[PDB]
């Protein structure tokens, strides 16, 4: 006859899965127990006239995530019924990425991306983080405008005005607050790779990379830049490229501006103290049979800096000795390379033609007449894609180590020799014919 009443919980806010402790009046007789308005189990011993002891369901379906449920524990006796309000908690909110068009202005959409974002109560940007109390700076700039997907794994959002330049998105819910980094102008670009440090003069260069977004300058080794217009960006933003318009005089680096920064390519582009033959005043060619070029325009390399060499012909097969040139280098000096520097950490490069692909044919360099370090079996292949290009010019790049012997650079000099030579042969069971071009060997740091 006595109504049930519940006068507080024991562990409002509770966990799925903790242990509650309802404590009030005329309870003996309970019959029934709900939360969330779902059937939960109970256990008769654990219950008295005052109390009753229970664990909230870790599968209970929570409040967070259906919103037709009521807050409530609901107690059912042999005759009487009572209910208290009492607070499940959903799963503390994360933040995984802002999906945004950069570069962000005031009213455009974006949408923040990640997970649980349950009982969304604010969305805010600020210059610094919230505390971990979830207590929340000074100055903010309230998102107004924001829709949570059904998933609860999305908000789009439109930008206030006055946007923040850097600092945080935040979402706050009733479980806790999710931060992330944000900034209305995006990421700052960044450079992977070059297709070379020392691309022939005409022809073009590419460049890898992420956040290529409204390139507004390419500088070459702050000396001159190229003209925005002559910039192709790929669709992805990943990769740029630009036909070289003319040879820098001071090597140094590429700097890209974009939405989101500048950036410098972390390889010295254009290292010409590092070039040891180019056939233009840097060493000089001895003997041997092959060519000289200086490309026309209309056939063989079609574009070269100044001269360069040329190996082409038929090569019967197995023919040990064809095609050659035996040169004198010019050593790059100590005051750029180190004398204490490992072999092991230098790489020398050239830029290669190669007219059309072959079989058999192949090339051997070597350094300081000591043929036995020399780099043997050598097929001319692309520091950029891997593969053999043809029609067009490529950086070639080796180990150091697979052409000398030595310890440290100093090891190498010490040997007083300029030799450096190329050799062409066909080792192959059927005969070739090739067109290759060779031009600015230059040893570089890996
Ligand atoms: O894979 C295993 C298979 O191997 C097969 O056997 C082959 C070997 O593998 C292969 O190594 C070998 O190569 C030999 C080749 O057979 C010879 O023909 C060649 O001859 C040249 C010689 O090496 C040079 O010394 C020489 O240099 C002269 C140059 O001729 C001259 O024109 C030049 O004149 C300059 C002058 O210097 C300037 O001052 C002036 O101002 O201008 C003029 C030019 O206008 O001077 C050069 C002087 O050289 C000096 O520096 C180097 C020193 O060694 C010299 O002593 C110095 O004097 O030119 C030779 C060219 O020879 C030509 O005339 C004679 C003919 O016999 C020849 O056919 C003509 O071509 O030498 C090669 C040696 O190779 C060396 O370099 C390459 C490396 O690979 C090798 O390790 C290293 O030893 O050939 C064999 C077979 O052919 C097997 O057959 C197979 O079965 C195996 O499976
Ligand atoms: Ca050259």
């Amino acid at each position: 006859d006595a109504i049930p009443v519940i006068h507080y919980i024991r562990v409002t806010d509770v966990n799925p899965g903790t242990m509650i402790v309802v404590v009030g009046e005329h309870l003996g007789g309970t019959q029934k127990v709900y939360i969330n308005d779902q059937e939960v189990s109970f256990n008769r011993n654990y219950v008295t006239s005052t109390s009753i002891i229970l664990t909230v369901p870790n599968e209970l379906e929570l409040t967070g995530q259906n919103p037709e449920l009521k807050g409530e524990i609901r107690i059912e006796t042999e005759h009487g019924v009572a209910a208290y309000n009492m607070h499940v908690l959903s799963p503390a909110p994360y933040i995984t990425r802002i999906s945004a068009t950069y570069p962000i202005k005031p009213g455009d959409q974006m949408t923040v991306i990640g997970g649980n974002f349950y009982e969304v109560q604010a969305v805010y940007l600020s210059t610094e983080q919230p505390a971990k109390d979830g207590t929340r700076p000074v100055d903010v700039q309230e998102i107004t405008n924001y829709e949570v997907n059904n998933k609860y794994s999305q908000i789009t959002l439109t930008a206030p005005a006055n946007l923040l330049e850097e600092g945080y998105l935040v979402v706050e819910c009733y479980t806790s607050s999710a931060v992330t980094e944000f900034k209305k102008n995006g990421p700052k670009p960044v450079v992977t790779a070059v297709s070379s440090t020392m691309p022939v003069v005409g022809s073009t260069v590419t460049i890898t990379g992420q956040n290529f977004i409204e390139v507004s300058r390419v500088n070459i080794n702050a000396e001159f830049d190229i003209p925005v217009g002559d910039i192709t960006t790929s669709n992805t933003f990943d990769e740029i490229s630009f036909v070289l318009p003319q040879a820098p005089t001071q090597s140094g680096h590429i700097s890209v501006t974009a939405i989101g920064g500048t950036v410098e390519s972390a390889e010295i582009f254009y290292p010409l103290e590092n070039v040891i033959l180019n056939y233009d005043g840097i060493g000089s060619h001895v003997w041997g049979d092959c060519s000289f070029v200086v490309a026309d325009g209309s056939s063989a390399p079609y574009v070269s800096n100044g001269t360069c060499l040329g190996i082409t012909g038929t090569v019967s097969a197995s023919n040990y000795w064809w095609k050659q040139s035996y040169s004198n280098a010019q050593w790059v000096n100590t005051s750029i390379i180190p004398g204490n520097i490992p072999i092991d950490d230098l790489k020398l490069q050239f830029e290669c033609f190669v007219k059309e692909v072959f079989t058999g044919p192949v090339f051997q360099i070597a350094m300081c007449e000591n043929f036995d370090a020399a780099l043997n079996g050598y097929v001319p292949v692309s520091s950029f894609t891997g593969k053999t290009e043809t029609g067009k010019w490529m950086q070639c790049s080796v180990s150091l180590s697979s052409v000398v012997a030595d310890a440290t650079y100093q090891d190498f000099l010490n040997r007083n020799s300029t030799h450096i030579g190329v050799y062409a042969t066909n080792p192959g069971s059927s005969q070739a014919t090739i067109e290759v071009y060779f031009d600015n060997f230059r040893i570089v740091r890996k």
